[PDB]
């Protein structure tokens, strides 16, 4: 269950394929919650790749609905990210998560 409320503005042309690594600054939100995450703060935008697992499920179908400078709104379901065991010490189990997601990327 990817939802996408996008943020205009990119060209809706390039898109991120397989083989190729992206840039993301991307901000954590609990629903009716507080902030848990910021890649704003730490100024290292979280360089990844595509198509390895890596990030987790909700996050990564996200990432390919995007294009060059476009800002989207995720919200992903609880059964594709963390909501049977749930992250420890930081996630609830069976929660919904609330990214803000800005796609600045290479390659």
């Amino acid at each position: 269950g990817v939802e996408i409320e996008t943020i205009s503005p990119g060209d809706g042309r390039t898109f991120p394929k397989k083989g190729q690594t992206c840039v993301v600054h991307y901000t954590g939100m609990l629903q009716n919650g507080k902030k848990f995450d910021s890649s704003r703060d730490r100024n290292k935008p979280f360089k990844f790749r595509i198509g390895k697992q890596e990030v987790i499920k909700g996050f990564e179908e996200g990432a390919a609905q995007m294009s060059l400078g476009q800002r989207a709104k995720l919200t992903c379901t609880p059964d594709v990210a963390y909501g049977a065991t749930g992250h420890p010490g930081v996630i609830p189990p069976n929660a919904t998560l609330i990214f803000d997601v800005e796609l600045l990327n290479l390659e």
